[PDB]
């Protein structure tokens, strides 16, 4: 079958290189191309094709053409779960629900096979066609257990609002529960359209008063006390203390029936 393999660059999708979207000449199928301009992407890479989950952005191959590396990524026609945020708003809690139990699916896959995402927020947590939600940028991820053996990080990486405390404060820390706070920081971001400091330090007026648990308080006050409770276990400072995955996949908020199915077409009579 020939010109089945020529993609034409349609628009830009993101910057950083660039993200184009790449619409096949042939079958007209829709992806995201990576175009990095090497003057580390070998890890990228490498972690990409480990990666073959439902919450996880699909990794269809790689090409190299000289000093540009390109990475054929999958297209998300939802965007990007950045844009589903109003600000100081949020999003309807069951639609909060729904993205963070995805979240939590795709954050459980990465941790399961020793694989930590390290940036996690709404930028890089994608929405497909039935707003499936989809963990993209594996450039800053990292193999935290191999052979059964973990690995303890020290390396700073990540985006101020979205790190664990920890990060900041000691050499070495664990994988998971950095992980888990930023999906923490993104649930709240979910259900009060804010962030709630810029980084969790103690010099941060915000961040001193959530310890301080003065939750009459933006963002706090603008959401609810069942997801507030699981936010109090999720943003605990000492790492060791904080609720792990399977422990959140108990909490009440998190099984508490909010969200209806995708809406299927119906007659009456
Ligand atoms: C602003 O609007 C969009 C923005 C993006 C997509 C779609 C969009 O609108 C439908 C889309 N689909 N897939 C991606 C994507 C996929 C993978 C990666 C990535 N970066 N590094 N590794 N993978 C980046 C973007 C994007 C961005």
């Amino acid at each position: 079958v020939p010109f089945v393999e020529d993609w034409d660059l349609v628009q830009t999708l993101g910057e950083g290189g660039e993200v184009q979207l790449a619409v096949n000449r042939v079958t007209e199928e829709a992806v995201a191309v990576k175009i990095v301009d090497m003057k580390n992407i070998k890890k990228e890479i490498c972690i990409n094709k480990m990666l073959n989950h439902e919450n996880v952005v699909k990794f269809y191959g790689h090409r190299r053409e000289g000093n540009i590396q390109y990475l054929f990524l999958e297209y998300c026609s939802g965007g990007e779960l950045f844009d589903r945020i109003e600000p100081d708003i949020g999003m309807p809690e069951p639609d909060a629900q729904r993205f963070f139990h995805q979240l939590m699916a795709g954050v459980v896959y990465l941790h399961g096979i020793g694989i930590t995402h390290r940036d996690i927020k709404p930028e890089n947590l994608l929405l497909d066609e039935r707003d499936n939600l989809k963990i993209s940028d594996f450039g800053l991820a990292t193999v935290f257990r191999y052979n059964n053996r973990e690995r303890l990080l020290n390396k700073m990486c990540g985006t101020l609002p979205y790190v664990a405390p920890e990060l900041l404060k000691r050499r070495e820390f664990h994988a998971e529960p950095v992980d888990v706070w930023s999906c923490g920081i993104v649930l709240t971001a979910m259900l009060a359209g804010e962030l709630p400091w810029d980084q969790p330090s103690d010099s941060c007026q915000e961040y001193s008063d959530w310890k301080e648990k003065k939750t009459y308080l933006n963002p706090w006050k603008k959401i609810d006390s069942a997801p507030l409770a699981l936010l109090h276990k999720i943003l605990v400072e000492n790492p060791s203390a904080r609720i792990t995955i399977p422990d959140i996949k108990k909490d009440r908020w998190y099984n508490k029936p909010l969200k209806k199915g995708a809406k299927r077409p119906r007659v009456t009579s």
